[PDB]
């Protein structure tokens, strides 16, 4: 019956992008309040569609294989980086399938094995890195948007991919991961190809990067194993056929491991930097997981080198503080899928055209204040209430559906969704929270950091994930248990 109302612009190319680009949920309030909570808004002469709210969540989320493509609206941003062939290089089924196999790696048993190593590397970044040098120092200044994303890579390459490969890590694999990761940027929906000097970097970094892999892969098929289904290289050596008996490239397997680890390990480095600042903004609360972390492990008889992945379990402060965290800071503002064939927004007269893209915005909702009370203030204890335990659930579907990677939930309607929801779903959310908490509770456990500021930065929307704007410092003392 009708297109949704298109916010007005002046710039005939540009659209909305300032305003969209400097807050973005600012700027769907804004929109809404004029519109209501379907709109649409010009970007870089592209249409996007957004539909705010738990409602939003449904539309999107669950939005047909034949009706939405996430591939069309992502390729060009993943594709140079991961390589080709696997995540949007790939028809739906493809991906699919590969995030089953990767998911292998992501289990209990696994998870018990990881905590361990991602906590020795902490432990050895504390002890060797200029920011800590812990056995120098008793006072220091830590640059979070220079250890959170180093000791999350350092976590990850390690527990993900073994100790040969944490081994190899030296200075020159330093400067693909950099070269590479600087080539992951939102720069690449508009331009994924350009010959100046940093995209040949990205480029040759991603080959080199991808050639490492393989020959990590090829070794360990024929002789490797540190311990018992260890990672997600051994995952993709055994799964790696598909369902129709193809089977992929060690190239291609290369490319999965890319693109697990720069997403994981993004997502990760911020979720963590953020974390970290808040807790500064508010010390208290770092005594109250201390308090906590420290009563359950003298009930145990034991020191940090004896908390496991099930302590984890039992430590509601750890984890209530990473999802006040993904609140406050989920690190993907924005969700994109291309419209492929005309959507019709159910409850409504409007229809979607094809070739518009739908924006799907979990992020506004949870910094809301239509969904949760004092959306700015960061309280982690607000986890133990009902209203919050309501937020998190979703009141239509109770029942789960399978996708190709194992069940999920039909029902995506929570104002809460910093994982997702249906076919594209994050697999990294248990890992997430492992990685999270063994960082959260070795930096507690041996270390107490202020901020200089009364206030944690503000967030920057340019780059890949929502990180903290540049000067982004703790100020740390020793914990009478610091190891070192
Ligand atoms: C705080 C941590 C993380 C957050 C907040 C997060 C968030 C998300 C979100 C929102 C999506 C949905 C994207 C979309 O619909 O387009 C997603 C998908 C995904 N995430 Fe994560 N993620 C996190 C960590 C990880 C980790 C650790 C891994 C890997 C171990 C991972 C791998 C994936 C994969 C494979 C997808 C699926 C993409 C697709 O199917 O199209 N994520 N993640
Ligand atoms: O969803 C990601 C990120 N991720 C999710 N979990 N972990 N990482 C992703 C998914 C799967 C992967 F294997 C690797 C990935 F890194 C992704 F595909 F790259 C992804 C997609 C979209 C975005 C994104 C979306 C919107 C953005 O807005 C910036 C703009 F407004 F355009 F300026 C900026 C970034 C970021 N990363």
């Amino acid at each position: 019956k009708k297109t949704p109302p298109l916010v007005f612009y002046w710039i005939p190319w540009f659209g909305s992008a300032a305003s969209y680009g400097q807050q973005p949920y600012e700027f769907f309030e804004s929109c809404r309040q004029k519109y209501g909570d379907v709109f649409s808004f010009m970007l870089l002469g592209k249409i996007m569609t957004v539909y705010l709210g738990p409602k939003g969540h449904e539309f999107v989320f669950n939005a047909k294989l034949s009706d939405v493509s996430a591939e069309e609206a992502y390729k060009h941003l993943t594709t140079p980086v991961f390589g080709t062939g696997v995540i949007y290089d790939c028809p739906n089924s493809r991906l699919m399938e590969q995030k089953k196999f990767a998911k292998f790696a992501l289990t209990t048993d696994s998870f018990k094995r990881y905590v361990p190593k991602i906590r020795e590397e902490i432990l050895n970044y504390f002890v060797t890195d200029e920011s800590f040098k812990l056995k120098e120092k008793t006072h220091g200044v830590a640059n979070v948007m220079k250890t959170q994303p180093e000791i999350t890579i350092f976590t990850a390459s390690r527990s993900l991919f073994g100790d040969e490969m944490r081994r190899i890590f030296d200075r020159s694999f330093a400067q693909l991961y950099s070269d590479l990761d600087k080539g992951f940027t939102p720069i690449n929906f508009v331009f994924p190809n350009l010959p100046l000097p940093h995209y040949w970097r990205r480029d040759a970094a991603q080959k080199k990067i991808s050639a490492t892999y393989m020959k990590e892969i090829k070794l360990r098929r024929e002789r490797g194993d540190i311990d018992p289904n260890r990672d997600l290289i051994d995952s993709l050596l055994i799964h790696s056929t598909y369902k129709d008996g193809v089977k992929m490239t060690d190239q291609e397997i290369a490319n999965l491991l890319i693109g697990i680890l720069m997403g994981g390990q993004h997502t990760s480095a911020s979720t963590s930097a953020w974390f970290l600042l808040h807790l500064g903004e508010k010390p208290h609360l770092q005594d109250v997981i201390y308090q906590e972390v420290v009563e359950l492990l003298k009930e145990k008889g034991g020191d940090l080198n004896d908390l496991t992945y099930e302590d984890l379990q039992k430590l509601p402060s750890v984890n209530n503080t990473i999802k006040e965290t993904l609140r406050m800071h989920m690190p993907l503002h924005s969700i994109f899928r291309k419209v492929t064939n005309p959507l019709r927004i159910p409850e409504t007269n409007y229809i979607v055209p094809k070739g518009h893209y739908v924006l799907v915005s979990p992020g506004y909702a949870h910094t809301s204040e239509r969904y949760f009370d004092n959306p700015e203030d960061f309280d982690p204890t607000r986890w133990d209430t009902a209203a919050a335990k309501a937020n998190s659930v979703s009141f239509n579907s109770s029942d789960e559906v399978d996708y190709g990677f194992g069940k999920v939930s039909k029902g995506v309607s929570s104002p809460y969704l910093p994982f997702g929801g249906g076919r594209h779903r994050c697999i990294g959310e248990q890992f997430a929270y492992v990685q999270l908490g063994t960082i959260l509770t070795t930096f507690v456990y041996n270390l107490r950091w202020t901020i200089d500021g009364y206030k944690v930065p503000d967030p920057d929307y340019s780059s890949m994930v929502v990180l903290p704007t540049e000067p982004a410092e703790i100020i740390w003392e020793k914990r009478e248990t610091c190891m070192f």
